[PDB]
């Protein structure tokens, strides 16, 4: 299935690269946050998985209570055939009742952008119902891969969410804070 | 199918990013090769697609007549949700009868590493015959995507190859030189 390929490629071609040294980067970042009240960043990579159509270009614009703060130190990759690539990860503040309630490394899972594009291009043969079915299966498959994987290690957390078509009351910051608070 | 997901994700998540400015990077690189005898780099990204099992960790070690020379100038990416990533591409010399016969940007298609890993991990449910079938379909599917794609533009060339199980006479440098010479 499409989802099975996307889940394995995202693990092999991203998570496996980025997770092993994530903790050390976070540790380095948190040297500037010895005052806990200034908001040290939490330890995990939180991966957002909106099942519904589209993924926002700008994560912080998804929710007024999620605000971009800055970046972790960069990760240089020189293995698995790739030469000198540099990856970045972003740190966001989560607000609740006007005050910072959490700080974390957040990002959308990129293969959802591929599922979205396939649904737009008719040569992909991919209906909207197919897109949703594969998005769901991508999430399940990736969950299962990570349960086994050596590189996590309490390193990564998937946050999948789907909103009712007729309501816009879902709060992404609240959803992430739920995961943070445990 | 697995291949369909891999082909679309490699287009959306790599080729679409790297191809639009490739020409300009090559032009910049070739400022140091105004003497053609020193070997200016050819214009396309040549993507190697070995269908057989495994992809070499080190492209230049695949063939004594392919030698790594150096890198293009880097490509900074800050769009499609990714913040400040830096990509690189490698320039190789191709030799024939002891002398340089071509110079090009070469790399293996990364989703083949994913197909290889899926064949190694039993939770993937993926036999060796499945792996080959999907590798072939990945190549066909990607070919078809690129035929349409706006970002190439005589920018990219796929070089797929499969060797007989009982013979080791295939020369990768000769195969690439064939494509270069047209
Ligand atoms: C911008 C973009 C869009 C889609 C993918 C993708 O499907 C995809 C699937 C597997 C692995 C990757 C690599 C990554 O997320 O760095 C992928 O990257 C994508 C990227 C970077
Ligand atoms: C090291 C490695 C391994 C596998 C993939 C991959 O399957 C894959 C599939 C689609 C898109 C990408 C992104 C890329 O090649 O930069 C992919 O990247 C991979 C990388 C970088």
């Amino acid at each position: 299935s499409v989802a099975h390929g996307l889940a394995w490629s995202y693990y092999i071609g991203y998570l496996r690269l980025i997770l092993p040294e994530l903790q050390a980067r976070i540790r380095t970042y948190n040297q500037h946050y010895n005052n806990l009240l200034r908001g040290a960043v939490s330890q995990r990579l939180y991966i957002l998985l909106p099942l519904d159509c589209g993924v926002p270009d700008n994560l912080s614009m998804a929710d007024p209570n999620i605000r971009f703060r800055d970046m972790l130190p960069q990760q240089n990759i020189d293995r698995a055939g790739i030469k000198n690539r540099v990856y970045s990860n972003s740190v966001y503040e989560l607000l609740e009742n006007g005050q910072r309630a959490g700080t974390c490394v957040l990002e959308y899972a990129t293969p959802l952008q591929t599922l979205f594009a396939m649904s737009q291009y008719s040569q992909a043969g991919f209906s909207r119902e197919d897109r949703l079915e594969q998005a769901k299966l991508f999430c399940r498959t990736l969950e299962d891969i990570l349960a086994d994987a050596p590189e996590s290690q309490n390193n990564c957390r998937l946050i999948a969410y789907q909103e009712p078509a007729d309501d816009s009351s879902f709060s992404l910051s609240q959803e992430v804070l739920r995961h943070l608070r445990q």
